[PDB]
């Protein structure tokens, strides 16, 4: 009766359902502001260019988005602890929710009135807010709600951000010092950590989106984990179209830095399982294929960490035990960001209402 | 026993409105950025500085006149190092010194007068917390030049303090002096003022380059909301922009007008400086609020500057500086190997240190 509902934009679990999530990327302006008049009709015409490219990389790695399987194995890992943490809130059912990749919102918020669940909780897989995130997946469920919950059945609760949480934290410093000791001793404390996190359109972070500063946060708090010992600094991957995207890209910088560093490690500072930025991207992009492969590495993905797991329980269990159905950051970000069908009233979308 | 010299350093401000002149040769004479040159620039540099002079002293007349940054450092620096002849007397006499990279002193007049007073070891205490190549990094060019100019036979052994984002003094003074500046709001409303912490921004072709600035800054800022409990709600924004290149946004000016309509209250945190200057007294105080419809509820929290927990955090700071034997932080040799300089630091190991 317990909903633990994990949310993240998703991934294609098949080479083809690609043209579909892309389409279903581009279409949503709330994500990259592309034309608020005709992001749609734009959309299509991007996803049946973009597609071949993108189910080429899905091939060299599987053949996949392993998204969906550690998502689901971390919803339900969460929740065996969440029935033996709180048995205050009797069996916590595993939830998967993606906003472009297969088990939609919609779909899955038919199932949850079908096994009738009664409180929910939107758990935002991303640890740093952002309105085209986190902010989209939300303007969503508001929209699922209405459509598919009129008599609003459901009590909905929202994780919004969790930028230090301590297993979050322990578990990034633990993986990144054991990634560490394969390099050389005599260099291991001169290895650069760049944090490569996604990177932002332009015209969002000067939305004054929350996503940069708290990036920003985790990095530095693992820092001192690692009580500062080597060179770090936090750097952006992706980045699509002509467009200007965020600060210094990680891919220019590991190119630079190559002829002059002993040994560089890229961490996925903000995801929390593998993806095609990992797997694909970093692995087969800047590392397996630039001269200095060998003097580059990966730290793992949190995937199944059980420090991480058990930080993601406690998580919730903090949240559960309290008012508060979001953060006190939330109405401050939907008052900045920007888009054609936003939640007007954070108040009417999370709560009882019946 | 032998001063032990330390040095807060600064990008700086004109004393009082007739510096303006000097101050923007200086500024426009640098080429570390600033235009290319050297030969045809000793020249060009005084026609901006003419071009631009009227319009920044007509800033400074508007402010009282002058800016407050030179007497702020030199109390600043002289309270420090009050407390580090008790905290610290291994290295006994502490000194006080400013050294301004465009403003009075510069750096090569500062040295003059170490040199002349005997200082064997020296402290570069950079004024802020957060590291950027533009601003920090400048200095310590600076520094070398003069080293190799006004001390050949390195007769001073250097240190630098190149950043301190999260120095528990820094934390606890803006902590209090923002809960200070909160309470003199409503009551009803005070929970729901938003806390814009504002920093001097960077052109995108800086932060392109890796610099370390907005996330330090980040780091600052994340840390205050801590110790707040995040109670209100908050957000990192810039100011000081100007020109036609693209420059880091979120701008203060900009965001403030749109919540303006929409918000109960605002505060203004000059969270990368620490004292008051053109910054606050000007672009804040009379631009962003004193030129507003909002006025009433937009305020200003108050500047470090003489704030007694700061300064003792900074001599904390400078104590454990000291004992910890570094030359530098960890961070500084990627700072150099990524900044963009046509006359760069080629190793900081001979910059810093003793070369007897």
């Amino acid at each position: 009766p317990t909903g633990i509902v994990l949310m993240n934009m998703g991934g294609p679990s098949k080479v083809e359902e690609t043209y579909d999530f892309l389409y279903q990327l581009f279409a949503d302006n709330d994500l990259i502001p592309i034309s608020a008049k005709y992001q749609k009709t734009i959309a299509k015409y991007i996803a049946k260019f973009r597609t071949p490219k993108i189910e080429k990389q899905y091939r060299e790695i599987g053949g996949g988005s392993p998204i969906r399987k550690w998502s689901e194995y971390q919803a339900t890992e969460v929740c065996k602890i969440l029935d033996k943490t709180c048995p205050e809130t009797a069996p916590h059912k595993p939830y998967v929710a993606f906003r472009y990749a297969k088990p939609l919102t919609a779909e899955t918020y038919k199932q949850m009135l079908k096994d009738g669940v009664k409180k929910a909780v939107a758990f935002s897989q991303y640890p740093h807010f952002s309105y085209s995130t986190t902010g989209s997946s939300i303007n969503e469920l508001w929209r699922q709600i209405k459509a598919l919950d009129s008599e609003r059945s459901i009590s909905w609760s929202v994780i919004d951000r969790w930028p230090t949480n301590e297993g979050l934290i322990k578990a990034f410093s633990e993986n990144i010092t054991k990634k560490l000791q394969e390099f050389p001793q005599p260099v291991r404390d001169k290895v650069v950590l760049l944090f490569s996190a996604h990177s932002l359109p332009m015209d969002v972070v000067n939305t004054g989106d929350a996503y940069p500063a708290e990036v920003a946060a985790t990095v530095y708090n693992i820092m001192q984990k690692l009580k500062f010992k080597n060179p770090y600094r936090l750097v952006w991957q992706s980045q699509v179209g002509p467009k200007p995207w965020l600060g210094a890209q990680t891919a220019e910088i590991a190119e630079f830095l190559g002829p002059k560093v002993d040994g560089l490690m890229f961490i996925p500072i903000a995801f929390t399982s593998d993806h095609i930025e990992t797997l694909h991207e970093i692995d087969l992009g800047v590392i397996g294929e630039s001269e200095y492969k060998d003097k580059f590495k990966r730290c793992e993905s949190l995937n199944g960490n059980q420090t991480f797991i058990e930080g993601m329980a406690d998580l919730v269990k903090s949240h559960l035990q309290s008012n508060q159905l979001y953060s006190n950051q939330l109405p401050l970000d939907f008052a900045l960001g920007k888009s054609n069908d936003p939640v007007k009233d954070l108040s009417l979308v999370f709560g009882n209402h019946e």
